[PDB]
């Protein structure tokens, strides 16, 4: 009995009115969530955001919702996101490579969204029950 669930990944980015002391020009926030009123905490163990190496503590871990990271910076980068599942079976996690892009000053703030389909073929009963609760 295969089960399909939905994950939304996205981010916002806005030019700061005043650069930070480091000269960072943008504030941004990247997130993983369920669509509409879906609570993905039923089947998500943790979300790991792998920031660019220039960031302090580049491995950011959210064990509880909201699964998000808020930061400031000066350039966009590819941000690997690992979503770990509440199971003890294959797969333990899934990985997405998120394009954390920023727009130049003058352009409207970034507000970006993509939606990811996860289909689990033959999950264990306990994991199937969690997936179906989201
Ligand atoms: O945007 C930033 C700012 O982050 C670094 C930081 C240093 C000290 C404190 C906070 C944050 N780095 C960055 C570098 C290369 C690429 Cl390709 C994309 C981004
Ligand atoms: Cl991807």
């Amino acid at each position: 009995c295969a089960v399909q669930v939905k994950l939304e990944l996205g981010h916002r980015a806005q030019v700061r009115k005043k650069p930070t002391v480091e000269g960072f020009t943008h504030d941004w926030m990247v997130f993983v969530r369920g669509p509409e009123h879906s609570n993905i905490q039923h089947f998500v163990e943790k979300v790991v955001f792998h920031l660019h190496e220039s960031f302090p503590r580049p491995k950011r871990v959210c064990k509880d919702p909201p699964y998000k990271v808020e930061e400031s910076g000066y350039a966009g980068f590819i941000l690997p996101i690992e979503v770990y599942f509440k199971n003890k079976e294959e797969p333990r996690k899934v990985r997405f490579d998120y394009d954390l892009f920023l727009h130049l000053e003058g352009h409207p703030p970034v507000n970006h969204l993509r939606c990811e389909k996860l289909t689990f073929n033959n999950p264990t009963e306990d994991f199937r029950r969690k997936l179906l609760k989201a």
